[PDB]
């Protein structure tokens, strides 16, 4: 149940079209069946690691009484670029339950540096990662300079791979409590910023939830996903994009391909 080789074609062709390198790993939870494409590779995780920024707050939720209702307060010099949500509190500040919502389904980037800040920077993410049994994940910066993207800079990424496995752990495994899993899943569930990628490879009927990463660089993007086909167990993949150029642009279609390609090989509909 190795079905790489059913669309290993495809993949190369349509990372020769995009121009750069595209990495996949996607599980079949049902069967373990797996299609894997440059799947051990470092990518950088741009907005990706919002997710497991998430997942390591309702991890700490399970021990820390009251940390998701707790209010937060910011000041002007907290609003990074690409803070939708954020810039709408201000003057009034956000719970953790609402800074960790917006930093998944907004990608909002004072949410990110807010939520870091309260688990003790991005060394604190990594050690929820390795916690998980997750050994490649690095978190090294903050937003924005964590979207540097620079080709062979293991800074701030991870591998395809580890990124599925972890997420598998974190939605239909036991890493979290049952509460807090299907709290991480509803999160992604009504994430805003993915329509255009792994979503748009999905058909309506199926339930997607996602979190998407771009860096603005080295035409570097990503996203991943857990997927429930009706009729059968979840998928759950990451698609993750670099290109050897800063100009190089990224491509949201080539990412739907992607997706596209790793459902088709693992026979989903
Ligand atoms: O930090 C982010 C977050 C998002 C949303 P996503 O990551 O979840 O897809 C994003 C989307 C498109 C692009 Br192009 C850059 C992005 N960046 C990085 C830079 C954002 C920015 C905006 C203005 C000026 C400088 C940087």
């Amino acid at each position: 149940h190795m079905l790489t080789n059913l669309v290993a074609e495809p993949f190369a062709k349509l990372e020769q079209d995009f121009g750069g390198s595209i990495g996949v790993y996607a599980m079949d939870t049902g069967s373990g069946a797996t299609v894997s494409y440059r799947a051990e590779e470092r990518f950088p995780l741009c907005s990706s690691f919002k997710g497991f920024l998430a997942a390591a707050v309702l991890a700490r939720s399970q021990q820390q009484a009251g940390l998701l209702d707790t209010p937060i307060r910011y000041g002007k010099n907290a609003l990074v670029p690409w803070s939708p949500i954020s810039e709408k509190y201000l003057t009034t500040g956000m719970t953790v339950a609402e800074l960790s919502a917006a930093a998944v389904q907004y990608s909002d980037n004072a949410a990110a540096n807010l939520l870091l800040k309260e688990l003790g920077g991005p060394a604190g993410l990594t050690a929820f990662m390795r916690s998980i049994g997750d050994t490649t994940f690095r978190l090294d910066r903050w937003e924005l300079e964590l979207n540097s993207a620079i080709p062979g800079d293991a800074r701030d990424t991870s591998s395809p791979r580890a990124v599925t496995e972890s997420l598998q752990k974190l939605t239909l495994g036991s890493a979290l409590a049952a509460p807090q899993r299907q709290q991480f899943v509803d999160w992604l569930k009504g994430n805003t910023t993915g329509n255009h990628r792994i979503r748009a490879a999905v058909p309506a009927d199926w339930a997607v939830g996602d979190k998407t990463g771009t860096c603005g660089v080295y035409g570097t993007a990503n996203d991943y996903a857990v997927v429930w086909p009706t009729g059968r167990a979840p998928i759950v993949l990451a698609v993750y994009t670099r290109a050897p150029n800063k100009d190089d642009k990224h491509s949201e279609a080539v990412i739907a391909a992607a997706a596209r390609l790793a459902l088709e090989g693992l026979g989903v509909n």
